[PDB]
């Protein structure tokens, strides 16, 4: 059931260089940057999608992440499911693990100020993590199937929001240049 949204976001530092591919694939060259997200997937988010992707580039230089990433309301809140980063690994509040395609993942809550919003603007964000425990190969077909990562995190007292925005599979950097090349379904 295929993407039908594309993400592009920068704060304006820096080069972000995205270009939106033919079907789900994106790719992204930047440089120096401040804050970006760019990525492929689905206007309206589902707890229960399998994301499937393959990152035939991960060549983050700095502080990169290869993850699902997405929004909710009522309440609002981020969630993410990184399965890659480059120099920095993201944690917050550990609340336990959750175990999905292969991998062992962290769960994190942050709350972020200033942090970007749905559409690029700012808000105080409640956010959501599962963060690999180790970085994820890259190159060969991959799933994230995302109903595991909201049954844990529902667990452990993590509820998302009743209305689903966007939810797509991004490469976000922050004070860092590099490039990755994504296809998503
Ligand atoms: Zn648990
Ligand atoms: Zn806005």
């Amino acid at each position: 059931a295929s993407t039908d949204y594309w993400q592009n976001w920068t704060d304006g530092g820096g080069i972000v260089n995205a270009v939106n591919g033919s079907g789900g694939n994106y790719s992204v060259n930047w440089s120096n940057t401040g804050n970006f997200v760019v990525g492929k997937g689905w206007t309206t988010g589902s707890p229960f999608r399998t994301i499937n992707y393959n990152a035939g580039v991960w060549a983050p230089n700095g502080n990169g992440y290869l993850t699902l990433y997405g929004w909710t309301r009522s309440p609002l809140i981020q969630y993410y499911v990184v399965d890659s980063w480059g120099t920095y690994r993201p944690t917050g509040t550990y609340k336990g693990t959750v175990k999905s395609d292969g991998g062992t993942y962290d769960i994190y809550t942050t709350t972020r100020y200033n942090a970007p919003s749905i559409d690029g603007d700012r808000t105080t964000a409640t956010q959501y993590w599962s963060v690999r425990q180790s970085k994820r190969p890259t190159g060969s077909n991959a799933t994230i199937t995302f109903t595991n990562h909201v049954n844990a995190w529902k667990s452990h007292g993590m509820n998302l929001g009743s209305n689903w925005a966007y939810q797509v599979m991004a490469t976000e950097g922050y004070q860092s240049s590099g490039s990755s090349n994504v296809t998503v379904w």
